[PDB]
């Protein structure tokens, strides 16, 4: 209960709430980014950590619906990944400053920017 309500009010992300269809959907691709890449600690906490409070709330069935969204494919059947869209999702979200959150959302975003570089706002309004 303490420890959730502390992670909920960390990734809040919008302004109604954890259980907005807006912050499900934004929540989708940070879940669907870490199932995506390769298996940090950061990044799986995080996933444990969303997962542990859609459990909570009742929506366990809506994370084990997730995917990545229609808007981050180029064709349904044919798997793409717009790397350079998704980049500007995650440098354009509203990591918050409340501790011990803060630390661990700005690493992980760095470690995600960086991990795509390796390889080579509006988005939560549309989703």
């Amino acid at each position: 209960e303490r420890e959730t309500k502390i992670f909920e009010e960390a990734f809040t992300f919008s302004e109604n709430g954890f259980i907005s269809p807006e912050n499900l959907g934004c929540l989708e691709a940070v879940v669907s980014l870490i199932k995506l890449l390769k298996t940090n600690e950061w990044s799986t906490v995080i996933d444990k950590c969303i997962h542990i409070c859609l459990i909570k709330n009742g929506m366990d069935h809506m994370y084990h619906s997730f995917d990545v969204p229609k808007c981050f494919m180029g064709n349904p059947i044919t798997r793409d990944i717009n790397w350079v869209m998704f980049r500007e999702f995650i440098n354009s979200l509203p990591g918050t400053d409340i501790p011990p959150w803060n630390v661990m959302t700005e690493n992980f975003k760095k470690k995600c920017i960086a991990l795509i570089n390796s390889k080579f706002s509006e988005f939560t309004k549309l989703m």
